[PDB]
């Protein structure tokens, strides 16, 4: 399948990452509590039922919420806000919560069922968000004794998150604080803007978008 883009809601963003997050992709964002990352996702996981001609991909959503930031008043919001029914969009956001490392891994394992289920009807699975992709890694492997298991475990988890998008053309979002993933660092601008900027991408210049966050979920 040709790569599919989802609209991050932002023009100045999506022109940043070359016309949205990809599908057969990983998409990484890491920033500091309140940079935007998680807006970023709710935004994403209304964007995505979107037409294509809307910035869509007319998909279905799966949603890992590793420390509960998961707020489906936001995703109603965002989804009104954009003349979408708030009540079918949250209908088509499959959620499950990570309670730790291993659940999460396992969920990652066993969202394949539903994938496969979707997977040649009207609302394919187009996205699936894992946020945090970290939380739990480090907060069960600590010190340098435990780097080696830690790091293991999330290569393979993030082995298992690459199959799936390639495999089914499903964007990965995950985000993460500061492995063939798209890196994007969000951060504070002026005036209670954020800041977007893409490091090292293969094929993408690096560069920066400033953003704000609205009713409308993420915009310029
Ligand atoms: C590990 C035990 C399970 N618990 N739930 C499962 N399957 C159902 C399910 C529902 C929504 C989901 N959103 C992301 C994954 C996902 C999965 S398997």
């Amino acid at each position: 399948a040709t790569i599919g883009r989802i609209s991050t809601g932002s023009k100045s963003l999506d022109k940043l990452l070359g016309g949205g997050i990809e599908t057969q992709a990983i998409t990484e964002v890491f920033g500091e509590f309140g940079s935007g990352k998680t807006q970023l996702a709710h935004t994403l996981a209304v964007m995505v039922q979107l037409p294509p001609e809307e910035g869509g991909l007319n998909g279905s959503v799966m949603w890992i919420d590793t420390e509960n930031t998961f707020r489906p008043e936001r995703i109603r919001e965002i989804a009104q806000n954009r003349g979408l029914d708030p009540d079918e969009v949250l209908k088509h956001i499959a959620y499950a919560r990570a309670f730790n490392s291993n659940h999460q891994m396992l969920l990652v394992q066993q969202a394949e069922d539903m994938i496969k289920e979707l997977l040649n009807t009207d609302r394919p699975v187009k996205l699936l968000i894992v946020d945090s992709l970290t939380s739990h890694f480090r907060s069960e492997y600590i010190g340098r004794g435990a780097l080696a298991e830690r790091q293991q475990k999330l290569a393979k988890h993030l082995a298992d998150l690459h199959r799936l998008a390639n495999l089914y053309d499903i964007a990965v979002f995950v985000t993460n604080q500061v492995s063939a993933t798209l890196r994007v660092y969000l951060r504070k601008g002026k005036g209670g803007k954020r800041i977007a900027r893409l490091i090292d991408a293969p094929h993408l210049p690096e560069g920066e978008a400033v953003f704000s966050i609205t009713e409308k979920g993420i915009e310029d």
